């Protein structure tokens, strides 16, 4: 290990004390951890912070991975609803990639966990909506394609804010493998616009129909998109211009604004920046 020193982003790992795992990722794992000092001010304050490392027997390309991972992260900035990496111990040991912990977990685990018999509201679910559209359009903003939105990307904190992240995807041989189940038995696929799935092309246009599909995550709770559609037959359904209907308990405000979001063409699908005010307007209402 050579890596360089950017003083910047770089912490004394002995200032971490690592803590429950959170997930094994495809190239990663994220840990639990407690962290002094973040904030140089208060040297010997804790706080809970999430630490992302090398997964169990990597090898070369992993650590490349991560690497990358790292680089891509100190440009992103800081926002909101974004995930806010905090720093980095890439000097005399293993190489961690630090962010901010969300307490409840990613979005689809924190809504399936709260399915009512409620402990989740319509306006409270409108707010985890309007929140990852605030986040997808400073993204945009900051020209940057997530590829993979969907609820399962999106972390909760203790206060319910909404913090984009991005967790997966397996590799394939020169590409990302979208077609591989997770362990978690999620299809990819089922989240990509047709344009990405069929033509290869990612714009913040197609990160907009993949938006849609997150749209029906929060509604229907955690629900898995295309409920019993093999990937196979998804595929013509799509061609043919076939949307998913309307879920059991959404009201039509927010099943319009799914299908504006899958509109064929990437030019009819309304922007990141109409859809934070079309999620404020129906916030703001109710
Ligand atoms: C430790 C850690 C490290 C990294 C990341 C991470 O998400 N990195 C990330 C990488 C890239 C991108 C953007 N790209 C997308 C691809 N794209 C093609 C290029 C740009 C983004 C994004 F947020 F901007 F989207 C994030 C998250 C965590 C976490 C955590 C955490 C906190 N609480 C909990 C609780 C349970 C589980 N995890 N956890």
């Amino acid at each position: 290990l050579d890596l360089p020193l950017d003083p910047l982003w770089e912490f004394p790992r002995d200032r971490l004390v690592l803590g429950k795992p959170l997930g094994e990722g495809a190239f990663g794992q994220v840990v639990r951890a407690e962290a002094f000092g973040m904030d140089p001010a208060r040297p010997d304050q804790a706080s809970t912070v999430a630490v992302k490392m090398l997964k169990d027997n990597a090898s070369d390309k992993d650590l490349a991975d991560l690497v990358s991972e790292m680089e891509v992260m100190k440009l992103i900035g800081r926002h909101k609803n974004i995930i806010n990496l905090l720093g980095v111990c890439t000097q005399e040991g293993p190489l961690y990639v630090i962010v901010e912990c969300a307490a409840k977990g990613n979005l689809r685990e924190f809504l399936r966990a709260r399915r009512p018999p409620g402990p989740l509201s319509f306006p409270v679910l409108v707010s985890c909506a309007y929140q990852v559209a605030r986040g997808m359009q400073y993204l945009e903003s900051r020209k940057c394609i997530h590829r993979d939105l969907a609820a399962r990307n999106v972390l909760v904190t203790e206060d319910n804010v909404m913090k984009i992240a991005d967790f997966g995807l397996a590799r394939g041989v020169h590409h990302i493998d979208y077609y591989k189940k997770t362990s978690n038995g999620r299809l990819p696929v089922k989240w990509m616009a047709p344009e990405a799935l069929f033509d290869r092309v990612y714009t913040h246009q197609s990160d907009v129909w993949s938006f849609g599909i997150l749209l029906w995550e929060i509604f229907t709770l955690g629900g898995s998109p295309y409920p019993g559609i093999p990937v196979e037959e998804l595929f013509s359904l799509l061609r043919e211009g076939h949307r998913m209907d309307r879920p059991p308990h959404c009201p039509p405000e927010l099943y319009g604004l799914m299908r504006e979001c899958w509109h064929a063409a990437p030019s009819q699908r309304p922007t990141f920046k109409q859809l934070v005010e079309a999620l404020d307007k129906v916030l703001l209402a109710v």
